[PDB]
């Protein structure tokens, strides 16, 4: 156990739920984990493995992001802020991908999954690059279900974050593919009171967070320190009750714990 890891177990005690870290500081490959091999419910950070493995069919169709997917009102899902706008009309792929990874649009990440084949295709690609802890059982909105011990839907911190690096820093994509995926994240406008609350301001960042039932409050981040190597940082977080409350603070928390154990 480090003093990182104990300031970490602090919080988590603090909080009422229950945490999980996993960094990588590209600097060195070094690792610092928390609860690093246990499951958490992944919800909209998904979203990042069916963008990425798009992307990666993109690299065999070159015309790919541009085709056009129908967007129809039986389509919307609970949370479809870029969709509702183009009901009886039709987003591109690109469009779609964008839409899932900078708004968190459900409704886009269902056609993200479509073109996947469903569910198992996300999971088959996760593979594909060696993520073998990744599941996505369920479509949209069910798979923000968060039940404790249910396997549907989850991964681990240590999984995500290597998987990240491979995504964003590493050769999983092609170079284009890697470019575009890193360009989306840092243009997410959901991150500003997660991961990035909890670093200095001076450092540049992408992500893409997550929410669900039981009070699950997820991040997923590229981040470019000031004068450093850049880090992967994985933040996930569950709570015990059903209709527990957003804490988006405890990811911001444990953001800033890993940043000032650097
Ligand atoms: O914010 C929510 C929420 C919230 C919920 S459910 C939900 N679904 C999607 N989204 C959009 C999202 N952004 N990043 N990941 N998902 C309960 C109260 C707290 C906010």
């Amino acid at each position: 156990t480090s003093a990182v890891q104990q300031k970490l177990a602090a919080l988590e005690k603090s909080s009422g739920g229950r945490l999980g870290v996993a960094l990588i500081d590209t600097a060195d490959n070094t690792q610092v984990l928390y609860r690093g091999d246990e499951r958490f419910p992944m919800c909209s950070t998904s979203k990042v493995m069916a963008a990425a493995a798009v992307l990666k069919q993109s690299e065999t169709q070159k015309q790919l992001l541009n085709q056009p997917v129908e967007i129809k009102p039986a389509d919307l899902v609970n949370y479809n802020p870029i969709a509702e706008k183009h009901v009886n009309g039709t987003m591109t792929l690109a469009e779609l991908s964008a839409a899932a990874l900078q708004y968190s649009d459900n409704t886009a990440m269902n056609k993200l999954i479509a073109q996947l084949g469903g569910p198992g295709g996300v999971t088959a690609f996760a593979r594909a690059i060696g993520d073998e802890t990744f599941r996505l059982d369920r479509t949209e909105p069910t798979l923000n279900t968060a039940i404790p011990g249910d396997p549907r839907d989850t991964t681990t911190p240590r999984a995500m974050a290597q998987t990240l690096r491979q995504l964003t820093l590493g050769h999983a994509l092609g170079e284009t593919q890697r470019a575009q995926l890193v360009t989306w994240l840092k243009g997410n406008t959901t991150g500003a009171a997660s991961i990035r609350a909890g670093l200095p301001t001076s450092w540049t960042a992408g992500d893409k967070t997550g929410s669900g039932d039981y009070g699950t409050t997820n991040d997923i981040a590229v981040i470019w320190p000031q004068g450093r190597a850049p880090l992967v940082l994985v933040t996930y977080f569950t709570q015990p009750q059903q209709n527990a409350e957003s804490r988006r603070d405890v990811l911001a928390s444990a953001a800033r714990i890993i940043a000032e154990g650097l």
